[PDB]
Formats: C-alpha cells, structure tokens, sequence
C-alpha cells in the first residue's frame, strides 16, 4: 500500500512513532525482540515496565501497554502480549488478532502516526509464521481501512523468508 510497508531488519533501529515489542505477561524483558529492545532503549525502559506492572499487574494475553522508549529512535513502545500456540485449538488466532488490534488502538488513542511491528507469537511463542503473517495483514489492513490512524504502518521482519511471506501476502489484497 502507500500505508502499509514491509521492511527487512532490526525493529530497533526503524525512526518510527511506536515501536512495538512482543512481549510476555511480565513486561520484563526476554529474549527475542523483547531482548533487543530493551537493549536497545536502555535502564530507563525496565523502570518505566516497573511502574506499570506496579499499577496493573501482568499483561494479559492479547492485550496491551504503551510506555516511554528511552534510547530507542521511537518516541514509545508497545509492549503487547502474543499468545503461546497450542496447535490452534485455544483460541489462539482470535487472541493474536487482539495483540495486533490493541496495539494499534493504542497507538492511535496516544495521537501517534506510525507503528512497527514485529512478527508477533511466531519466535519463542511457536506460531506457524505463514498462518501468523495471514491474521497480522488482514488484521492491519482490515484495521487501517476503517481509521485514520495510525497513518503509516511497517511490518518488521527479521529475515528474507518472512519478508517475502508478508510481501505477497500483502499483493493478496
Ligand atoms: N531485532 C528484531 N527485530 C525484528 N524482529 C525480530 C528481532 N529479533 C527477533 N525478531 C523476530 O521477532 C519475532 C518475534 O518472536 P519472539 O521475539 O520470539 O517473541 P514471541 O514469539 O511473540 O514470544 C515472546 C517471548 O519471547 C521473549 O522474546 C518474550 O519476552 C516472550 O517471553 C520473530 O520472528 C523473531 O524472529
């Protein structure tokens, strides 16, 4: 689209809004992107988790947070909830379908304009990346079609399959 991108490479380093993060109920950093970013953004990222861990307990599943994002380029981060996959009986494409939707609500409550993303559930998490990559494009799309914001959207992948699996997928509309 003139909206929708697909970018390859480091979530970290993209000068976008909101950054989002795929993260776990704890909000306190991991392996994965979550690794990265808080690397990324520095002390100041965990502390600002703290507080809001302090104030509303664990994320739950399909929900989401924004916060402060220290050293990152962005001007905050997203750290929403993905869910584990569980052979696709649980649940679990409605409730990835809300980790994307929240975000965006997110973003676009927080009169931000750009949003990147990250191939949520579909590292540590185990989602089947191509059934993954389906519900994030239709979801985004479906979603940016109905709303002005957010205005710009990148799809973060971290390696050329992917990549190239979110590029068609995106033709496909
Ligand atoms: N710097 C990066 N930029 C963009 N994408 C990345 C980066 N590093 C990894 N990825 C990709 O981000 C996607 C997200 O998968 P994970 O980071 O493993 O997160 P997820 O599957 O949703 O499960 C999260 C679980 O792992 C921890 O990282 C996190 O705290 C939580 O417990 C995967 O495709 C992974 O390749």
């Amino acid at each position: 689209k003139t909206r929708i991108h697909v970018v390859q490479g480091d979530i970290t380093k993209l000068a976008v809004d909101v950054i989002v993060n795929a993260a776990a109920p704890s909000l306190m950093g991991g392996g994965g992107v979550a690794g990265a970013i808080h690397r990324a953004a520095g002390p100041a990222l965990l502390d600002a988790c703290l507080k809001v861990r302090q104030q509303q307990g664990d994320c739950p599943t399909g929900h989401a947070v924004i916060t402060l994002a220290g050293d990152l380029p962005a001007k905050a981060v997203v750290h929403t909830v993905g869910p584990v996959w569980r052979g696709g009986e649980q649940n679990e494409d409605q409730l990835l379908q809300d980790a994307y939707l929240n975000s965006l609500r997110l973003v676009a409550a927080n009169s931000y304009t750009s949003v990147a993303f990250p191939a949520i559930s579909t590292g540590v998490y185990g989602y089947p990346r191509a059934a993954a990559a389906e519900i994030a494009v239709k979801t985004v799309s479906e979603f940016i079609t109905r709303h002005a914001l957010p205005e710009q959207v990148y799809f973060v992948c971290y390696d050329e399959e992917n990549a190239h699996l979110y590029e068609r997928l995106l033709t496909q509309q």
